[PDB]
């Protein structure tokens, strides 16, 4: 099923590791031109060795001022994948001001900032485009010790809908994908213990966690014109967790 | 908190046992006039003995024609509680035509028929009113062997919403209540295995099942003018089941 990403310029945040890195790889291989944004330069360095021709951009997206100086000069971007996030887990009664702030600055405020930059350029060129926000299964279902993280993702699902509403007349689509655990570093830091994992597994009808590949496939579908009448949506990649 | 039910005429379906029976008693105590509809006569005989003054109507609500003949002549009814239902549990691959038909005739078609009769009368008298549909936590979360039952409750939630929409201009509110397991006869036949109740109990934050009185409290709030701007909703009485 052609998806018409060959040739397009795509920006991916949090591309150094995990889902964002596999997204860059998938995109490169299909022919799109990629701008890889990430916090750690050594991740970008290896990625430009593996995926020749991408453009690396190293910046901490939690810093509004520094992001604007690094990204303002990126140029024409057709497609955008907002993937960077942090997961700072704390029981509710132990949540601190600093964990709150950092989590919201990276997981949500950055999503606004980068999206504005790409959406202003699409409008100025008068062309259509698409944005995918990587959310989570726990945007809609509570998990212990995840009150701050799950609130950013709950906020992100809603941000996705207002973006979709306000950007729809400029033919820019905006969608979220909501995966279950993925055994990236972020998932393995938390669900590596056979027992905690087990309690989640028993709730997943397909009886397994997601692979990076499942997530990328959903991302690529939502970026392509194949999903031309889908916007404001939250696409689950959670093996059926939300259904039961 | 005055909910001003005294003096109005309320119809309750499935009044012979469980939540419906508990609803009739609560209303009876508050001075409302109750029409009690149920399938089994002996259930209504003892109900009239404990709550003198209620009007019993004995009829099988799955029978459209008998219901019309039984209820067409019931008089001014201000408030309606659609509580009667059947739970015919079969694995999806064993669902039969008969279990399907019987479940939808009782759990949904009867809701339409009795609500039409009550809504027509209210509109003729030009007075406001309120309808509560008793739904379920399984209206939005799947449970094994409940494909038909959960579908009737999912249909009920949505019916509630269209009812709310069309009857809104006539000052009739329509809401649903969505309880977790309750240890009526309906709850005791399924969840009586200790290992059974355990699976679900661990997914309920308040760590217990619902009592009849919790459900009745919610029905009464939704019938009262205390909930005057609430229509088309599904109020969970499930100890937080839906939240995680
Ligand atoms: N893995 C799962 O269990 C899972 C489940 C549901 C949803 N998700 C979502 O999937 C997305 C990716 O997660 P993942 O598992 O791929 O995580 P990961 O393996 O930890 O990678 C996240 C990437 O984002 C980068 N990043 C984080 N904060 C940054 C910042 N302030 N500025 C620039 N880049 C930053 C990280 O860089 P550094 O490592 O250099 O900091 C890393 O390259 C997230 O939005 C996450 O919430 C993941
Ligand atoms: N108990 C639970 O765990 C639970 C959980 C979530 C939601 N709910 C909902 O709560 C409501 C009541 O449940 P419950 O536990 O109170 O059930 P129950 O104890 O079995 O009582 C149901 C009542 O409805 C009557 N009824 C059933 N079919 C009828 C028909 N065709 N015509 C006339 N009357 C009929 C029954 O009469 P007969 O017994 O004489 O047939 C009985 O009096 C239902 O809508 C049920 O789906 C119950
Ligand atoms: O809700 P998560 O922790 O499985 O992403
Ligand atoms: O009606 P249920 O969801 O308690 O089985
Ligand atoms: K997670
Ligand atoms: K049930």
């Amino acid at each position: 099923m052609e998806l018409f990403l060959a040739g397009r310029r795509v920006l991916v945040t949090g591309a150094g590791k995990g889902i964002g890195r596999g997204t860059v790889q998938a995109l490169h291989a299909t022919g799109a031109r990629v701008v890889a944004v990430s916090r750690t330069q050594a991740d970008l360095d290896s990625l430009v060795r593996e995926c020749p021709g991408i453009e690396p951009v190293c910046v901490d997206l939690g810093d509004w001022e520094a992001t604007e100086r690094a990204l303002g000069s990126v140029g024409p971007v057709d497609l955008l994948v907002n993937n960077a996030a942090v997961a700072l887990l704390q029981p509710f009664l132990e949540v601190t001001k600093e964990a709150f702030d950092r989590s919201f600055e990276v997981n949500l405020r950055a999503v606004i900032q980068v999206s504005q930059i790409v959406a202003r350029g699409l409008i100025a060129r008068g062309v259509p485009g698409a944005i995918v926000n990587v959310s989570s299964q726990c945007s809609q279902r509570a998990v212990t010790n995840h009150s701050v993280y799950c609130s950013t993702k709950g906020a992100l699902d809603m941000l996705t809908k207002v973006m979709a509403l306000e950007l729809g007349p400029h033919k820019i689509r905006v969608n979220a994908v909501n995966p279950t655990v993925v055994m990236t570093s972020m998932g393995q830091a938390t669900w590596s213990d056979p027992h905690k994992a087990k309690t989640m597994l028993n709730r997943i009808p397909l009886g397994k966690f997601a692979e990076v590949e499942h997530v990328v496939n959903a991302i690529l579908f939502l970026l392509s014109d194949r999903s031309g009448m889908t916007t404001g949506s939250t696409l689950p990649v959670e093996g059926g967790f939300w259904a039961c």
